[PDB]
């Protein structure tokens, strides 16, 4: 029936979240609350325009405290503590975490000491204790009590392993490499500025920057029997949405380009239906913004050489597309909680 | 003689102070402690390693805790808190506050409780109490005793100031207004992300953001003549580095654009050597990088309505060509300590 | 009642004419043919995909020699000699000129050889010859036996001249400047390139670079009491569509922010209803992408100094918005043929 | 001994050569003549102002028709058609082909029937009848009578191919794939407008496009043994200059990532001296901008799935390391003219 959720951190992917979630047909979700870092003022600006999105076409208002959107009101707190979050008074059942700050399963949980029943990570898990889920790809797998901390990937991950799956079931995948063109983040920065990372330090809009990338290894959680079979690396580049994934498998079973294609085009019209969108234009990147589904393959552009290696591109909107999977798999936590 | 100086915040025109230093002649400063937010190793990278002024060609090396530039070592320290600094030990004469966050006279002012004489915020200051300098503009008004904190002001007051003096000297400034086309900066976010303006919370390489400037109203501290007599805006555009000054003004005196153009270039030579810059090719803006001038006029664009209506456009490196103004200005406060 | 009209030149404008068209809740236009530099198959795929519209929501198809959207079927030909075109077995009545090659009389007129009766230049006519309307200043002004060839001047002229029609008639304007942001066109170089202007031959997305502009002087042909008041520069920056217009005019009656703020939004409800958008909000370039209106005043950021000279800023999709105009312009011949 | 040269086509890579050549430390070739599409005072201002290499720093003047370069005067004529050309009796040996037009044997032979006596596309050739070179691959193979038109390969191919020799020669080729992320160039459209190719129609600075190449089977020109091993994509992205190649490989003899490593960087220290530049620090992309390598292997990024199946990736400078590489093989040509 219906769950009670909050968003901790509305950020790109929670603002992203919270417009696919009202662009829905139906849903088991109530959203009720929203947890950041600036005032209600902020959020119900942001949250209506959107330098990539576009204007969101709703009745958005807001008050001192909360937002209302379509009628629907929620809450605005702002604790950079998700252990002093109203969520057992509010009787939250889920939260979004989608912050990019408690990746972990104990930070992750304070806001399960805070109330909340279950919470859901907008990226990877860092560390042991959560369970993580990629819609199309492993979540017949979902129970209610496994984990009270979940994840649904990273955005690559979710790109790479609908493709892997296919792949894999069709041909199987002995080993691979990837590399994914990637947008720019806000965890990168805008000019030359220290970072952990020597590289995410440099401007942004003005360079190509190689990154590291846990994708490649992650799909492994999905799809299990792809341990340590793929790994590979990340290029961010100056576009600020979609990104594009680049598979390179040494596959077990000879085929052709015609057909890594044609089963490919058959699970985007089958048992990767609404997750595999199967694109046969000259496109780019541009043309994707929007997107629904969580992996497109760019047909024209697979390749196999000599029978056994083969490549495909697949283009993903990384924060739309993801958003969507996140509300899929939040919907998912709902069709069977306790 | 020689006063000892400390650079605080090692970003953008801390390191860009730093390389202008060392470009240059003969100096009475010695640089002997950085105090930056992350560790040496990374201040030596992006000290060596810029997107925008390239390779530094020097012998650059670092250790734990310091870096050494062409055989001259300076110390590296990290603390947020400037009153931890150990100025007062290490003999602190001048510090240059480039943080962009203590830019009040008492917040620049932990400096000197914690042992340094005069601090230099390279920044405009916030509220009363700093004394501001505009090399080429009231420079002579310089007394060592004045202030403990000092300013030089913003980028674009550097490149509006000189423009104003020569133009009010020649022909009498009544009121007037200015726009800058500014490239971006760290204190603008790469996708749309909160900030106290909700302007700068848009992604800044994918649009043309209007915000603030005090710019105008400030070249007053510089010409008080000119007190409640100039204004603007800015708008801040997808460029990394480099920016144009487009300044309207009314004048006593019926003018031509021969003229103002003729006394503009004569300042250039003269009054104004080595602060203006006359330009007279058909430029673009990047190739104004590396240019020491605080004010490039772009003489074919200037234009005289109805002869007391003038419009000057002037460019102006906003990182390096503000650096070099900022080592005069240590420059200036070495050559008469006490 | 209905004209038969034909796009030549389907570029920028031209494919954003045809959407904004398409988008129309009646009209007295029936585009029946289409005269572009390749072949069907790339007039349908580029006016289904647009990088800055996004994905045209409509059932677009083609054949050989036409394209079909909604049912509606349009003939495809491509003659870079309008003299060959087909426009009086065609029956052709109206010509969008928008190939920006023939904007003289002379020129334009190729057309009415060719057998149309009327042509409507997409941008400034050069030389003497053809009658300039801009909607909403000089349309009531709009005789159909005037000109053949009719231009709906520059998108940066029809933002800039509502604004000044309105801030003409509440204070007079004695002499004014003005300089628009502007994004880069077709006309502009991607990378350093020969070009008669040796400004737009630099690599336009990395420069903010200068260019000559004639809408200033322009909007003494729609509002001729200005004549020689007004002028101005260009200034295009690394945006892809929008622009925004500084316009500083000293004026005849003393006033004061609030009020010239106060008139605009009165005009922007009434006489400029359509014309003239009035936001309030703080926003930023990408968020007023696809609005209608010809001037959209940025209300908080109009200054007045010293009572007599004016600020005004004012954004415009010079892509979509100047196209709305067009069909307009198009539509107000429709309703008076002969 | 010296061969006279001229140059057809001074566009990037025209003026790029030019300014290479320059810098040279001794030559064997005399540039005499330059054939542009626009005038002398243009070619003049492209070549010392770049918005990309920034000012060219020596001794530039012109006149009505030639340049001059510290001392060296070169004559400027102006034919789009090179049978029209004086190289008969300007005694031209060698013209350098960069207009990007003339890529077939015939089409470049017609500087041969103007009067040269050899002619070097600096791009792929198309079609039967070019000769192929990459500096440091195949120049042993030089020989001055097998073609009268010769190619220098394309900027992709000549980073491509040090880097497969050295993994062919140390681990066995048996086949591969690459993909090159690529700054964009004039072929490519600054906003949406027709082209050959529906993708490289799009807006580049605001688009990751997907386009062909033919670089990965060129090798096979230039490493025969490498015929029908290679294959891939190119994705052109957002920056003006440099790019970088990402190529995986199966090879023969089981490896690790260090052993890779270590043969790249001892080929970039003996075999490849010059070509091949081996970097191990953590840059980006616009920190290769002025290197003279071809290939620029980033260490850190170099992976090994599994013992033989390898991934490198290796930066170039499009522009100013190919240019390098046609003023060596215009070099190589000169010490062996007959
Ligand atoms: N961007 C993508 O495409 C993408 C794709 C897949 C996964 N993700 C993941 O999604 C997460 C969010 O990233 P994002 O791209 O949306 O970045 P973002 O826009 O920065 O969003 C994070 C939001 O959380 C807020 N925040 C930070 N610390 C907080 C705290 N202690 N309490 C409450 N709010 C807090 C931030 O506030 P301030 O910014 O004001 O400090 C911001 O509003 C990350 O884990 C990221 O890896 C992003
Ligand atoms: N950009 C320009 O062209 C320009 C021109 C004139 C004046 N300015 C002014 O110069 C100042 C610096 O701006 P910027 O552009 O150089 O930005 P920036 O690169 O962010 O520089 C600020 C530097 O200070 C460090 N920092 C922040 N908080 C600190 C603290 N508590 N203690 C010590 N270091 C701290 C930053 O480290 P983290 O980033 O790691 O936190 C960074 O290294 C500002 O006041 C700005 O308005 C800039
Ligand atoms: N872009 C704007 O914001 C804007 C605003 C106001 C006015 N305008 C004006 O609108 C006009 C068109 O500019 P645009 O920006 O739309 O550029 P554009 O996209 O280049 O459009 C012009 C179109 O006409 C085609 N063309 C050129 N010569 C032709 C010929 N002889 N016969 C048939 N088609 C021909 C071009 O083909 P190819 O490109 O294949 O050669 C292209 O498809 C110009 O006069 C411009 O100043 C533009
Ligand atoms: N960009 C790179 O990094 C790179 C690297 C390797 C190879 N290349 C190759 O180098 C060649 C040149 O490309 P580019 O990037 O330098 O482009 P470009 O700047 O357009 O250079 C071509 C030059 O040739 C001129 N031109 C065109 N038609 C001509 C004709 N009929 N007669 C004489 N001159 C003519 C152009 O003038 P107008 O532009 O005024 O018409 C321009 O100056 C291409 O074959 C390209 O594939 C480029």
């Amino acid at each position: 029936m219906t769950i009670r959720v909050a968003i901790n951190g509305f950020g790109r992917i929670g603002r992203n979240f919270l417009r696919c979630w009202f662009g829905r047909q139906n849903t088991d979700l109530e959203v009720v609350a929203i947890n950041n870092t600036s005032d209600a003022r902020t959020a119900a600006h942001l949250l209506e325009y959107d330098s990539v999105l576009g204007r969101f076409n709703a009745d958005i208002s807001y008050d001192e405290n909360s937002i209302t959107v379509n009628g629907k009101t929620m809450k605005i707190v702002c604790d950079r503590n998700p252990l002093n979050l109203p969520w057992k008074e509010w009787d939250i059942d889920l939260v979004i975490e989608s912050t990019g700050v408690f990746v972990t399963a104990e930070g992750a949980s304070k806001h399960i000491q805070a109330g909340a029943k279950k919470v859901l990570i907008t990226a990877p898990g860092k560390a042991e204790g959560v369970g993580t889920y990629v819609i199309g790809v492993n979540d017949s797998e979902y129970r209610h009590e496994d984990f009270a901390v979940i994840s649904n990937a990273s955005c690559t991950t979710n790109c790479l392993a609908p493709v892997a799956k296919v792949l894999h079931d069709n041909f199987g995948i002995i080993k691979g490499t990837m590399t994914t063109t990637h947008s720019y983040t806000l965890d990168q920065r805008i000019l030359d500025a220290s970072h952990r990372d020597l590289r995410r330090a440099r401007a942004a809009a003005v360079n190509i920057v190689p990154t590291t990338t846990g994708a490649a290894k992650a799909v492994a959680l999905v799809i299990p029997e792809l341990k340590g079979k793929l790994n590979g690396i990340a290029l961010r580049v100056p576009t600020p949405n979609v990104s594009v994934v680049d598979l390179v498998v040494q596959v077990e079973k000879p085929t052709i380009t015609e057909q890594v294609n044609e089963v490919l085009q058959k699970a985007s019209q089958t048992t990767m239906k609404g997750i595999i969108k199967y694109s046969d234009l000259p496109l780019v990147s541009s043309d994707f913004r929007g997107t629904d589904e969580s992996s497109i393959v760019d047909s024209s552009l697979t390749l196999v050489m000599d029978g056994d290696l083969v490549k495909v591109i697949a283009w993903y909107d990384n924060e739309w597309g993801y958003s969507q999977r996140v509300v899929d798999l939040a919907e998912l936590a709902a069709r069977k909680s306790g």
